[PDB]
């Protein structure tokens, strides 16, 4: 393994023995923090899916991927913006669809679901590449409790410090809003709401997001976006967990609006 470049820590680097993978090793190698790089190599592991990215082996302690060479969603969808029509973004949409839908069938809770930790393979495929909050839910419970990116958070995580498929659909919802402003940092989750609880502002910031999230205040519907969308998100950030939709009702209502206008309705 010859170190090329750092990439994220994460490194870029030539397996050559006499190729070019990403190698995620860790910055401050304590007994707790080993603990946790040990469970998520163990889930990337167990991990085999098209928008996953893809675990190859472990060093002596490094964890070895695959390189995807075009980087976040967020850079490459900066650079390429007025290229990337909205058909393009639902293909996105969905490939994470899919991919939270599979993490489910192993309860596995994401827990970071942003398009910072989103990579891009190339123009048609984009991967989930960071598992480092991932969290296994335990046998008696459909939630994880945890005791960070708020703006992203459903409620009651950010109340009860709950975690479950059901706050990882409200952070795609947010995903979703992402990709429509096509990453522009002016329209982002923290512009847009500290613009709305008041740049008259720590723990403040917390408590304002939850009296406006109770409120029903939301993410503006972004320019340009269509309504269908737009209504994905907002179910995507139903106060009630129960409300909330599936990855996999997420995924094929996707998929047949992007179809839909593919095809001129
Ligand atoms: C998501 C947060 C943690 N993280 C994961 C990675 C990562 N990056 C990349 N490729 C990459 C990255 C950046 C650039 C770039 O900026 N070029 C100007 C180009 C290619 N392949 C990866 N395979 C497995 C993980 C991983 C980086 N950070």
């Amino acid at each position: 393994l010859k170190f090329l470049q750092q990439l994220g820590s994460v490194e870029m680097c030539r397996y050559d023995p006499l190729e070019v993978v990403a190698v995620k090793k860790l910055q401050h190698s304590t007994e707790e923090h080993l603990r946790d790089f040990e469970r998520e190599i163990e889930i990337l592991k167990s991990l085999q899916h098209d928008n996953i990215v893809k675990y190859k082996g472990v060093c002596y302690l490094k964890l070895i991927m695959e390189y995807l060479p075009y980087g976040s969603l967020r850079d490459y969808l900066q650079k390429h913006k007025e290229r990337i029509d909205h058909i393009k973004l639902l293909q996105y949409t969905s490939q994470i669809c899919k991919g939270m839908e599979y993490l489910g069938t192993k309860r596995y809770i994401h827990r970071d679901l942003a398009t910072r930790n989103i990579l891009v393979e190339n123009e048609n495929r984009v991967k989930i590449g960071d598992f480092g909050l991932t969290k296994v839910l335990p046998q008696d419970k459909e939630y994880y409790k945890v005791k960070s990116p708020i703006f992203w958070y459903a409620p009651e995580s950010l109340t009860e410090s709950k975690f479950s498929v059901a706050s990882d659909v409200w952070s795609f919802g947010v995903v979703l809003y992402e990709l429509f402003t096509y990453i522009e940092k002016s329209k982002s989750p923290p512009a847009e709401f500290m613009r709305m609880i008041g740049n008259d502002k720590g723990q403040m910031i917390v408590f304002h997001l939850i009296e406006l999230l109770k409120n029903n205040g939301r993410l503006p519907r972004p320019d340009g976006c269509p309504d269908e969308i737009y209504m994905i998100m907002t179910e995507c950030w139903n106060n009630n967990v129960n409300q909330r939709p599936s990855f996999r009702d997420l995924a094929l209502r996707v998929d047949q609006i992007r179809d839909n206008m593919a095809g001129g309705s």
